């Protein structure tokens, strides 16, 4: 999984330099744990998860289940961040997940721009911007929207 033509060394994950960045950093490098119980350690009480434009999941029980029900038919592989940055309050992340049909094998490259929100360094905001025409197909779940 090469580096975009288009990737500033400006804005690599390595030069992330506040805390949030590199706690958002650490996070979604923490998402091939496939591990939701460890995964939910890092959400606020009050927050909120989305897959755009996807239902959202608000408070820290719905991102729960919903990361559970996500590593039940999908392992993530791995992530590539090719840009971390910040702003308002606002954390960035563009990078790849690549994600893997745990009953087909398939493995799907997703590029996703992220927006984190943190508060007290803890997320209370996550929306991934991505492609979803093969989420329906990589994800073994019903899409609800």
């Amino acid at each position: 999984i090469e580096q975009p033509r288009w990737a500033s060394k400006d804005s690599a994950a390595g030069a992330a330099s506040t805390p949030d960045e590199k706690i958002v950093l650490e996070f979604v490098d923490a998402l091939t744990s496939n591990d939701a119980a460890k995964l939910i350690e890092y959400f606020a009480e009050d927050t909120m998860y989305q897959n755009m434009p996807l239902p959202p999941a608000y408070g820290r029980d719905a991102v729960e289940q919903t990361l559970a029900g996500l590593f039940t038919v999908v392992s993530v592989d791995a992530v590539e961040t090719f840009h971390i940055g910040s702003s308002n309050g606002l954390v960035y992340t563009e990078r790849v997940d690549v994600l893997r049909a745990l009953p087909t094998g398939k493995s799907y490259n997703f590029s996703i721009l992220g927006v984190f929100q943190l508060t007290e360094g803890k997320i209370t905001g996550w929306r991934d911007y991505f492609d979803l025409r093969e989420f329906e197909e990589a994800v073994d779940l019903p899409l609800r929207g």
